[PDB]
Formats: C-alpha cells, sequence, structure tokens
C-alpha cells in the first residue's frame, strides 16, 4: 500500500499533494515546492484533475507546466493528459509561458511574474 503522506499533504492514488497559500510568482512557487521535497504539480489523468479541482483555490493556482522552447512539466514529463480552457494556449501571447489552474480546474497560460494566492506541489507517496 502506497498512501503514506507527510504531515499537511493529502494523498491521492500513488501521490501526495500540498495545497499552498500565499502570494507567489511562478518561479517563487516552483522553489517553495522544491524546498519541501516536492515539485509544482504534474497532471496525468482526468481522475487526478478531478481530485485537484475539488481541493483547488477558487482564485487560481500555479501548476508545474511551462513552455520551454512545447509545454513540459517541471519533473521532466511531457504532456499526455491536458485540461486547457477553450482557445488556450494562444500562440501570439509572447511571454505568457507559465500555467495556472482556474477554480474550474481548467488551464490558462500566464505571465510568469503574475502573483497568485495559491500553488500546488506533488511528490510520490511512501509505503
Amino acid at each position: 500500500v502506497c498512501n503514506t503522506c507527510p504531515e499537511k499533504w493529502i494523498n491521492f492514488q500513488r501521490k501526495c499533494y500540498y495545497f499552498g497559500k500565499g502570494t507567489k510568482q511562478w518561479v517563487h512557487a516552483r522553489y517553495a515546492c522544491d524546498d519541501m521535497e516536492g515539485q509544482l504539480v504534474s497532471i496525468h489523468s482526468p481522475e487526478e484533475q478531478d481530485f485537484l479541482t475539488k481541493h483547488a483555490s477558487h482564485t487560481g493556482s500555479w501548476i508545474g507546466l511551462r513552455n520551454l522552447d512545447e509545454f513540459i512539466w517541471v519533473d521532466g514529463s511531457h504532456v499526455d493528459y491536458s485540461n486547457w480552457a477553450p482557445g488556450e494556449p494562444t500562440s501570439r501571447s509572447q511571454g505568457e509561458d507559465c500555467v495556472m489552474m482556474r477554480g474550474s480546474g481548467r488551464w490558462n497560460d500566464a505571465f510568469c511574474d503574475r502573483k497568485l494566492g495559491a500553488w500546488v506541489c506533488d511528490r510520490l507517496a511512501t509505503c
């Protein structure tokens, strides 16, 4: 059984999630996750998305998705499952390289220096 979570983290399947609060730019949230032995959340299934939507802040949260050159998760994994809001991401939005999750759970690309009140970390559950 792999459902062991560190204190303050919530289990879902083989992963642990941390629903962070506090005003952060994308890179500030990326390091807040790293310093807690986690990473900004990577989403790989509609079941995982549904669980996140249920615990997510109504005012928007940073997720581990970013445009490098192609959108890639901070942990290195490529996008299989996606939950972009209609029309997203837009090709012509130069500089809107980071991804936030709305209260609905749908994804929007955004300027990296935008300050959001929430961010979500993930890590593997222990046994």
